[PDB]
């Protein structure tokens, strides 16, 4: 019934659209075969379009589905990138809605867990200045997520590491070694270790 669910993401009926979205999200949270089923059904272009929704509930569920898909294999990560999700995802890092922000962060972190070229796609989409700004968040959950995302990027190749340094991450990471939260100090230190020569 996947193609019918995907067709419903066009429903003039917001209730029908949201129902279908919730179910696709559920399926995408399964294993890699489940994710591939959702991708094969053509869900990705629809999900990416829904990132433009002014309805924040629809937005949140679309992000949940995309983050799930991005948690699959490198080919499934590649499908999300090829569908053009990245610019909208990076834009959402500046949402005043912190729940939407966190979900976009999850998706980007999952993408940045892929190959060096997938990491480079995240950087090319403008993620670094947005992520570095998030290191200033007073919300420790957001801070930790941004730290994890930057750490994933910093786990890439030399070209990726160099981009992180050029975005000014080194200063803030060193400052965070004095953060009141010991877990944050630790995660910042490890990111610095990855960037070190």
């Amino acid at each position: 019934e996947l193609p019918q669910m995907v067709q419903q993401l066009n429903s003039p009926d917001q209730q029908e659209l949201q129902s279908a979205l919730r179910k696709l999200s559920q399926i995408a949270s399964g294993g890699n075969e489940q994710i591939q089923a959702v991708i094969d059904a053509g869900a990705l272009p629809a999900l990416v379009q829904l990132l433009s929704s002014p309805n924040e509930q629809i937005l949140q569920e679309a992000l949940w589905a995309l983050s799930n898909i991005a948690s699959g294999g490198n080919e499934q990560i590649q499908a999300v990138i090829d569908a053009g999700a990245l610019p909208a995802l990076v834009q959402l890092l500046s949402s005043p809605n912190e729940q939407i922000l966190q979900e976009a962060l999850w998706a980007l972190s999952n993408i940045a867990s892929g190959g060096n070229e997938q990491i480079q796609a995240v950087i090319d989409a403008g993620a670094l200045p947005a992520l570095v700004q998030l290191l200033s968040s007073p919300n420790e959950q957001i801070l930790q997520e941004a730290l994890w995302a930057l750490s994933n990027i910093a786990s890439g190749g030399n070209e990726q590491k160099q981009a992180v340094k050029e975005a000014g991450a080194l200063e803030k990471l060193e400052q965070l070694q004095s953060h009141e939260n010991e877990k944050i100090q630790k995660e910042a230190q490890e990111a610095l270790e990855k960037l070190q020569s």
